[PDB]
């Protein structure tokens, strides 16, 4: 019931086709004009959204009938469940290993004498992943009072399955927005290594000085000595290059086919260097192309369990399907973010060992990582907070800690931007544990 | 002939030559001309 429907509901009129044919000489609608029952094709013939109760053109009194229902049915898939590494059933923790590279350390076999039980610590560096996404996509048929909208079993049939499709729609593309939600939420916590470019599909030039971009650091990435400048934690890592993937968007990819690659002699020296992936855009401010390794996602499920459940009382069934996985990123492999616009001279501060536990009166050596997007290098203020009186920290980077401290520390690795009005400083931090000692008291010592 | 681009430069360059083969108010100026795209430098 709804008593009041214009044809043209939402509607707003160009140029009203109708008057524009009968007024027309030469104005190209003349070929409209042997038309006999243009003006009822050009009425309704876009589509009508509300039905009407359309009386018969001979008996007034009959009405007019549907006589076809079409079901449109869709299937949306996820471009990235191929970065998925599997299924986890039991167990809510997963646990990254990854020794690093040492240190050289020079001949010396006076200083050797005294130190052949050294017990040099190795760089290992951890990093956990837990189950985030639990969540259920809740849908209720009442199957009895949608049988008043059919007049066919063979399309109610059809309707309730269209129903439980749309479920898994969603789905599958609710889990293509949270592994993208992976990258938007990786580059706002800083953790990319940022290649600085200009903004293509505002010139050729604009976008030839980005495929040298790209395959100058895809390059880099799979050098066999590694480096160290390309994730998170600071490691060396060498990448492959059948690894990597490139998740740019469909904006680069018809361009780069156009502009470049059909004026390419050889195609294979100008196109992109990885795998290449196409979405349809990252939300975040000025990001346009990601390089990662497919290590970097870190998607394993947990439970995919749909559930029924009939209501007696009022005739509707309920359908609930239990997505549960764990949706988290690795900080050890090759990202790189591509980003157009303004960027902050340094993105992150890694110092290098995250997680200390020295004793009370020892030492703690500390190497800090700054993550610069310029030539200009920045000096790097020590702190120690969460302490006590004692513990005090070099401008080298050593933890000096009291003969009276019990408190769990922090350090921080400051690195600051802006001028004193906007002071814009970001900061790295470990985590040091005391652990008491004993054979003490006492004073001057 | 040392091209010198500027920066904030988006436009496409033609870069002239031309020779006076000709006299006053009949120049018959002789021309080639290369056309210059802008690399930018971020």
């Amino acid at each position: 019931t709804f008593n009041d429907v214009k044809t043209s509901l939402g509607i707003t009129e160009s140029y009203d086709i109708v008057n524009a044919i009968r007024n027309s000489q030469g104005d190209n609608f003349k070929s409209y004009v042997p038309l006999a029952t243009a003006n009822n094709v050009a009425e309704v013939g876009a589509g009508i959204l509300i039905n009407q109760t359309v009386q018969n053109d001979f008996i007034t009194s009959l009405v007019d009938r549907i006589g076809l229902v079409v079901i449109r049915q869709v299937s949306l898939n996820n471009p990235l469940k191929k970065f998925k590494k599997g299924q986890i059933p039991l167990g809510r923790t997963i646990e990254e290993i990854y020794t690093d590279i040492t240190k050289e350390k020079q001949y010396d076999a006076e200083e050797a004498e005294q130190k052949v039980f050294e017990r040099e610590m190795p760089n290992v560096k951890t990093l956990f992943h837990e189950r985030n996404r639990q969540g259920f996509y809740h849908q209720t048929i009442q199957d009895d009072s949608l049988k008043t909208a059919f007049v066919s079993w063979g399309n109610f049939e059809s309707f309730v399955s269209s129903i439980i499709n749309a479920i898994y729609n969603s789905a599958e593309v609710d889990e293509y927005e949270y592994m993208k939600l992976l990258v938007d939420n990786y580059y706002s916590k800083g953790l990319f290594t940022t290649v600085k470019i200009d903004e293509p599909t505002s010139s050729t030039g604009a976008l030839t000085e980005f495929v040298k971009k790209m395959r100058a650091t895809a390059r880099k990435l799979t050098l066999p000595q590694g480096s160290r400048d390309w994730n998170s934690m600071a490691v060396r890592t060498r990448s492959y290059m059948e690894d990597l993937h490139l998740i740019i968007d469909a904006d680069l990819e018809a361009e780069l086919d156009v502009d470049v690659l059909a004026k390419a002699f050889n195609m294979n020296r100008t196109d992109f260097l990885g795998n290449v992936t196409v979405i349809d855009g990252f939300a975040s401010t000025g990001l346009e192309a990601v390089l990662v390794d497919k290590d970097w996602f870190m998607v394993y499920d947990n439970l995919h369990k749909m559930e029924t459940v009939r209501n007696p009382r009022g005739l509707y069934w309920n359908y609930y399907y239990h997505v549960w996985q764990t949706l988290s990123v690795s900080r050890f492999a090759n990202a790189v973010a591509f980003v157009s616009g303004d960027v902050p001279a340094v993105t992150q501060v890694i110092v290098s060992p995250n997680i200390a536990a020295v004793k009370q009166g020892g030492q703690q050596q500390f190497t800090a990582y700054v993550r610069a997007t310029n030539a200009k290098d920045h000096k790097v203020v020590w702190s120690v907070e969460g302490g006590s009186t004692g513990t005090a920290i070099t401008g080298d980077g050593l933890l000096s800690v009291s003969g009276n401290e019990d408190n769990q520390l922090t350090v921080k690795a400051t690195v600051d931007i802006g001028t004193e009005d906007k002071p814009k400083l970001v900061v790295g931090e470990a985590v040091v544990s005391i652990r008491p000692n004993n054979a003490s008291g006492g004073a001057q010592a």
